[PDB]
């Protein structure tokens, strides 16, 4: 029985994802789409300033 | 059999613990832990902020 709970903390310790840091990394990765949606957006209004030289 | 006693005595005395203060100090870290958390949850947030200035 204990040798059998040992192997399952190893797979544990092997596969298992610390949500804790997830947790922050999502809100980070949020907020950087939500930047990088707005950066594409200016970016692609390049060529409206052609217009006004005409 | 007095001599099988004092040893028994002897290390319940060189092992055992004092319930009395892990009552205390469960509590206490229970407390900890939860002030940790909601310590961490406002950590998280830092990133937020930087939607605003955009």
């Amino acid at each position: 029985g204990k040798l059998q709970d040992s192997l399952d903390a190893g797979v544990g310790n092997l596969v298992d994802a610390d949500l804790a840091k997830e947790s922050a990394k999502l809100q980070s990765l949020q907020t950087k789409q939500q930047l990088g949606v707005q950066a594409l957006s200016i970016a692609n209004q390049s060529s409206s300033s052609i217009l006004s030289l005409f």
